[PDB]
């Protein structure tokens, strides 16, 4: 796997969580 | 990957939501 | 990689940069 | 790949600007 994917993607999940739940 | 695949759709998502909730 | 991760990208750094802008 | 590179670089700073930039 590529390391820097994996960071980026699990980053971006966790962005639009929080995101979603500081806009609610 | 289902974490590249699931996390391009959610990025995609991302921008939309943004997009409606700044419209 | 496939189009899906081509698109995701391109329209995370388009992210990026609208929202600098509206935060300007 | 240079354009997945460059995304997930960007997409790292872009939460860390955002939550800075919230708090
Ligand atoms: N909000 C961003 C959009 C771009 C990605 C990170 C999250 C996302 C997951 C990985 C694969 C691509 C490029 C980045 C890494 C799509
Ligand atoms: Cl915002």
């Amino acid at each position: 796997s590529d390391p820097l994917v994996v960071a980026a993607s699990i980053i971006g999940i966790l962005h639009l969580i929080l995101w979603i739940l500081d806009r609610l």
